[PDB]
């Protein structure tokens, strides 16, 4: 009979296959092959000392000596500022306009405040600083998030005085709010999914993973992106639109190669294994953000938590108290820049501003690549824009701080 | 409300996302961006020459010279001849036992006469002699099965005879015998599907691909593969286990993704184009062989034709003709063997048997696979048998002949 169909081919443009996991299984076996041996080494010498001992007696035996772990332990009064004034209005005092003016307060202290402190002590490390940073932000947005969300339940059991699953009050509990802190999320809700048991294997394969990757962006950087600037370290601050454009297009891929390193290892590794350790069962933290034949798709997919974030309490709230969702997504765009940039110049002292005019620009890029390309060429209009893109103003400002310093 | 579901992660190992259609987009930007430059150089290099004039010209003006080419030319006689064969049992003529045994000498001609020419002529390249033995056991796999397809129809059409589509006898002319043997595949239909038009731009994007691999690939080789034996021009034939292995856990990852390259640039390029050249529609060469979480779902999905080949012209019958499924699927794996052995073997005057090895441990290889490992880990384990594996014959084999001459 007939054995001969009318088809198309598989890897072809418009076959629509899309089943490729076995080409992610081929760059697992092919990483494990290529550095399986220099990582066991690695292993078998770093890890049989006993970092988490000595690091808390060293820490606990003298403090402000490194301001970064006294900052990130002073985040704990905004944390219990934020709770306490929740649970005071939660009786009936402090009237509303009051609870919020002190969740403001909060806030704006949440975010000034540890700016302040990196800004005005030279004795900690930008690295130190840039996680400092991040624990404050993340605070930032997981506290609003609370705010938010006990106010409209409040509000909630308010109307109905107008007549298993965890009601309005009985949740404010320092266990909850802690649990809430550390949870990889940044949208508060009573109850969450929890997740059956610990699964101590899944839990080692993505320590595993934490570890591997780590070396691995430590090799990359030293032996790919490092010596590509030390042959001529000569700062951006100061170079001309020719050289700059002639040493970025030679540091791209390298770049690209540890950001995409960082991703897998932070949104997949790290945050899976904390919430394994404190059974969280959601875990989804980005969608298929690769096969992206957009922009504003890449944008929704890479990073779930603060999507979600961006739109259940600062695009929907400022469509329905507003209009124009233009200007609302353009705001959104802006807030982000900003946090950026608090996040990347503030650790460094610099503030030439690139971050900000990045994430900008992101905004006629996605337009063009809108109006241009399509279907698997927008993809790879896609990752063009990935690749040169916004993850090449980080790399100019550690550019600049590295020439300027070793 | 519930802004929390409990799943689990896209790249997690039981998620079952599988939609990783970008990732190879990623591989093709990555191929494109460090293989660009140095691409055009070598086409506006090359392609300004005049190849096909300059080749046409050079070999008929002085034919004799090159009998690889003259060998590929004299396969007509076998062609034509088993097409006289039809057409005059067509009729009536040579009572089917004649026919049979008519068609049988033309295909032990078929596979003794090139192996007997370029074995007793030292004139001939060995890339020729592959070429000329490819061509070759081509011709013998498509003419049975234009043997046994016009055999099944002459038998219904007798069966009738006891009482738009094209019927039996009126397809036997010229141009639908050579369009069979023109066409990207090896199992014989009438009324093949045609494509409706010809697609300029992809047969242009095929040509760059072949064009663009094929460079490629030549740089692998040159810069990765031969200074590794170059380093030690030992041959294996001498060697003892230890050294062999060391060696070749030295060769393996250049070999593996020289092979891949193979593969991309003939099963879906080159075919692609030659069916794009003669509208032929089907286009299935091969199904997703990489997420094969088995070896027996690895030979079924790796290059489509000889499967449906040996399927339907040498499985199905001998379990319609006989029984026992393993003796059946074990005879496959013996003659895909030979025909191995005889492919790479000849062209280079040796016989270490040593692709007919690995072809037949594929079989244990194959229970071993099945038993142990599963879902995710089984496809790792297919890789790895695809790494060392099976297309390390054909590296030893050119290692060896590579050694002894240069
Ligand atoms: O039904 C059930 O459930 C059972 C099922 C069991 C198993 C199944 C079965 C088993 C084996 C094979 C088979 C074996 C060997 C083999 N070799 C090729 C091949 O790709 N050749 C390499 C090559 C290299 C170079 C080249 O180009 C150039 F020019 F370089 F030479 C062209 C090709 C394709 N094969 C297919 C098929 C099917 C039967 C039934
Ligand atoms: O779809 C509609 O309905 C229309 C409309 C709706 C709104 C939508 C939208 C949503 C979100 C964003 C947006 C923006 C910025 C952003 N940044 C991050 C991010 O993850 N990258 C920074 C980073 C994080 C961690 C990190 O780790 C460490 F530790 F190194 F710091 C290093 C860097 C995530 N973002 C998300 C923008 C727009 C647009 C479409």
């Amino acid at each position: 009979l007939r054995c001969h169909r009318l088809q198309d081919s598989l890897f072809s443009s418009d076959s629509g296959f899309s089943n490729y996991r076995g080409i992610l299984n081929w760059c697992v076996v092919m990483l494990i092959l290529s550095n399986a041996r220099l990582f066991l080494e690695n292993l078998i010498k770093y890890g049989i000392l006993v970092d988490p001992i000595q690091v808390v007696s060293l820490f606990l035996k003298d403090p402000y000596s490194w301001p970064a772990p006294c900052l990130v332990i002073a985040a704990n009064v905004f944390a219990v500022a934020a709770f306490q004034v929740e649970k005071r209005l939660a009786v009936g005092a402090l009237t509303e306009q009051a609870g919020l003016l002190l969740h403001v307060a909060n806030l704006a202290t949440i975010l000034c405040f540890p700016a302040a402190v990196v800004l005005l002590v030279e004795s900690i490390t930008p690295v130190g600083s840039l996680l400092a940073l991040m624990a404050h932000t993340i605070l930032f947005l997981k506290l609003f998030s609370y705010r938010d969300v006990n106010s409209w339940c409040r509000r909630a059991r308010a109307k109905a005085a107008s007549a298993h699953t965890v009601s309005y009050p009985d949740n404010l509990t320092y266990r909850d709010l802690y649990y809430f802190l550390f949870a990889p999320t940044l949208c508060y809700e009573l109850n969450f999914p929890r997740s059956p048991r610990i699964r101590k294997r899944f839990l080692l394969r993505r320590i595993l993973e934490m570890l591997f990757f780590t070396q691995l962006q430590v090799g990359l950087i030293q032996q790919w992106m490092v010596p590509t600037i030390q042959n001529s370290m000569k700062p951006f601050k100061d170079m001309d639109y020719s050289r700059i454009i002639e040493r970025l297009l030679k540091l791209a891929v390298p770049n690209h190669l540890i950001w995409l390193i960082f991703f897998y290892w932070l949104f997949h590794s790290c945050l899976n294994a904390v919430a394994e350790l404190m059974q969280f069962g959601d875990r989804e933290f980005y969608r298929d953000w690769w096969n992206s034949e957009s922009v504003t798709y890449f944008w929704q997919n890479w990073n779930i938590p603060v999507h979600k974030w961006c739109i259940r309490h600062f695009y929907k709230p400022m469509l329905r108290r507003g209009s124009s969702k233009w200007m609302a997504r353009t705001g959104v765009f802006l807030a982000s820049a900003f946090f950026h940039e608090y996040l990347v110049s503030v650790p460094l002292r610099m503030f030439r501003l690139w971050a900000f005019t990045g994430m900008m620009a992101q905004i006629p890029l996605a337009w063009f690549v809108g109006r241009f390309f399509q279907g698997n060429y927008g993809n790879a209009a896609v990752w063009l824009s990935l690749i040169i893109g916004q993850p090449i103003a980080v790399l100019m400002y550690v550019h600049d701080y590295y020439v300027l310093n070793y």
